[PDB]
């Protein structure tokens, strides 16, 4: 099942309580935060909801110490392992070392996860809890044609033990993935029905591989550079994935309602490269925010604040 990412920066959200009630009335059964809200951790209790806990990137630099990520593990993940399903713990998101705004934080985050991990293994929870980490692609230097797929060099310090560290613990890689914005960016080159998999006849001939859409393009390229960098049994979690109602470009309802049904439908089979399994997706996100910046990122919501869906999807 796919699963919801609860953002809460809105001036007009439903309380805390009613968003968990509208998840589980929705048969949402995985849930996706960025910090680790007291409110929302205390409304999951009972509700069989997934969780991935987010470790704010504002909190990495303290859990470099391993008495205070001792700490974080107590207070946020052994408080509520009795009632609240944690499935992977996000630390960090969207860090790169050579991104202006997160490069200052690069080193912080295999400290970090492997203070959490060696906390959470002390607890006993280390085949439950998974200790990971949510990338973007820019980290991804090449991606056309997928096989072609390799992390950007001035990277691979960076991501190359980070790797190593979640093969041995059997973590997976958690990605955030728009088609959405490699679209709005390339039009000119990209094709819309690619984007929102709803080309008939395959685009892209890599080899014996055809790609019909550009997720599936997009995935497998990562895999592509994963395999390149000593990670080639990595399962990838898609920690984000969705399509802006308005705001900028190709921000629309009708291309909404398309790829978010589409994706609902894709995942539960993998990519051609990995065909077989479904790709464990969080659809991004559950509610526009309105305080955020700039304007497309108030339309990712799936639903309204009054919490009728835009959409009318089907999460079974
Ligand atoms: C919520 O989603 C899950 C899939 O992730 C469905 O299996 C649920 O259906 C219920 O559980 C299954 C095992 C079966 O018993 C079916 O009869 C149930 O409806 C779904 N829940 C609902 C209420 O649709």
């Amino acid at each position: 099942q796919v699963g919801v990412c609860y953002g809460m920066q809105g001036n007009n959200l439903p309380p805390v309580s009613e968003v968990i009630a509208l998840y589980k009335k929705s048969n949402i059964t995985r849930m996706r935060i960025y910090d680790p809200n007291q409110a929302v951790l205390e409304a999951l209790r009972g509700s069989n909801i997934e969780l991935i806990l987010g470790v704010p990137n504002s909190d990495l630099q303290s859990l470099t110490n391993p008495s205070n990520a001792k700490s974080w593990v107590q207070k946020n993940v052994r408080g509520f392992w009795s009632s609240v399903r944690f499935r992977y713990i996000a630390v960090g998101n969207e860090i790169s070392p050579v991104n202006r705004g997160t490069a200052w934080l690069a080193q912080f985050v295999l400290p970090a996860m492997r203070n959490i991990h060696d906390a959470i293994r002390s607890a006993g929870l280390q085949d439950q809890i998974k200790v990971s980490t949510a990338i973007d692609l820019t980290l991804v230097g090449n991606s056309y044609p997928p096989s072609a797929g390799a992390f950007r060099d001035d990277v691979r310090s960076y991501l190359n033990p980070i790797i190593r560290f979640l093969s041995s613990i059997r973590s997976p890689l958690l990605a955030n993935i728009y088609p959405y914005f490699t679209y709005a960016g390339n039009p000119r080159d990209i094709s819309l029905p690619y984007a929102l998999f709803t080309s008939p006849s395959v685009v892209v001939w890599d080899g014996q591989r055809g790609y019909k859409n550009l997720f599936d393009a997009t995935l497998d390229a990562l895999y592509s550079a994963l395999e390149r960098a000593s990670g080639g049994s990595l399962e990838v979690v898609v920690s984000e994935s969705g399509w802006p109602s308005a705001g900028a470009f190709a921000a629309t309802f009708d291309n909404g309602r398309t790829y978010l049904s589409n994706l609902i439908q894709h995942v539960k089979r993998g990519t051609p490269k990995r065909p077989k399994r479904a790709i464990e997706t969080y659809l991004f996100a559950m509610f526009d925010e309105n305080k955020k910046q700039p304007e497309v990122e108030k339309h990712f919501g799936l639903f309204f604040p009054n919490k009728w869906q835009k959409y009318n999807l089907n999460f079974s």
